């Protein structure tokens, strides 16, 4: 019936702050939702486990008996990541073969080298009911394992209590 | 001339983009908000930083003992997880009891048995002021623990000398 | 009739669901976005690693020889932390000096302690040909390294083979 002021008209449409513009809902259409925001956590949560799990996952290299020792079990070098070392776990059995049943029977790669200056000495048993017949044995610090002293030289020598970390080198 | 045209009231209710609906400003209303990303993101790395402890945290089981002998320290086996296998420690010193100071005294779980193709060897401590006491242990494949030779068969015998890594 | 009529009007001004508030759209710009929301996420794993790799990393401690023994080698606790527990590997060389060859000869931290109710028995090599010289070790509940029988008194004793679990803290 009655008509509308200009003025009242007028107030209204020049009221910015209650309308909008079309790039505004394009904006904010295109805002994060919840769900959207917990796949990203969810998934970087994914990633942290899959991280963890690569970093602490254990290695192996197989060792190849010198100087005549021969591998009376596979000798193998087990080694786990801790920050930027390695813990190293040798395993094996060694036999006299053909040479002295002492001295060098394998060495290990140089990337498993101790953290050491000298010489580290481990008491090894040997495959034998008689208890006098153990070792010891030198893990040299270029990861040489020097059988030193033996009960017999003619008994097979364990390799499997030798355990021992490397230096600290980035990897 | 102080009335508003109707051409002019026309078209600024007709202009959609300058106006919103009320399904507009439910779905903008509840939109992630920079403290709720950041709070999910918090509980991304809570959880992980627990995972980790979780994962790495020490198991232990006590080992019942066999063939006459006795757990003169309780036999324990510690172990942790490393990807699909765990670190064993083992721990503890038995005593002759009713056997004969040789042979299997304890079995460790079969899900701890070791990575090998034969027996682990270790030489082990007795309880001794003498250095002649000591033991040859053999760890076999079916996770055995077998004292096959000592110095004294009078003398308890320790297994805390005893780690290593299982199979699978 | 070319005027426009005053409740049309009316009913578009009072029509609350089809505007805003100046309120409403401060609410909405500071909402988070996809890049945000993703880089929030990524400082997240970030972070993770950082810690998991600070975490696991070793530590070390040096051992001061104890009633006349010296350290022929550096006596030295490298330790890695388990959840509530610390793995400890121990290593070097340790001659008689001015002592007589056995007792304690070094003590590790008290926050080393072993989890143990009595002494824990580790064989031990000497720094000799003669495998009858190896030692008889007991780590105490307090962590002295206790030699207390070897071959000989008069040749050096080791430590590398001495590795054992702290107690839940």
């Amino acid at each position: 019936a009655q008509f509308a002021q200009k003025t009242v008209l007028d107030e209204h449409v020049n009221d910015a702050d209650i309308h909008v513009t079309a790039t505004d809902k394009t904006n904010w259409n295109a805002k994060e939702t919840v769900e959207g925001a917990q796949a990203k956590a969810d998934k970087a949560l994914a990633d942290a486990k899959a991280f963890f799990e690569l970093s602490s996952s254990v290695q192996s290299v197989t060792l190849t008996p010198k100087n005549g020792f021969v591998a009376s079990q596979p000798l193998i070098a087990r080694y786990i990541k801790f920050g930027n070392r390695f813990l190293v776990i040798v395993s094996g059995i060694v036999g006299k073969g053909t040479g002295s049943g002492t001295g060098i029977c394998a060495t290990l790669p140089t990337f498993l080298a101790p953290d050491a200056s000298w010489n580290k000495l481990y008491s090894a048993a040997q495959q034998s009911t008689a208890a006098s017949n153990q070792a010891n044995i030198y893990l040299s610090v270029s990861a040489d394992i020097n059988i030193v002293g033996v009960g017999s030289v003619d008994v097979n020598t364990g390799l499997d209590g030798i355990i021992y970390l490397t230096k600290e080198v980035t990897t």
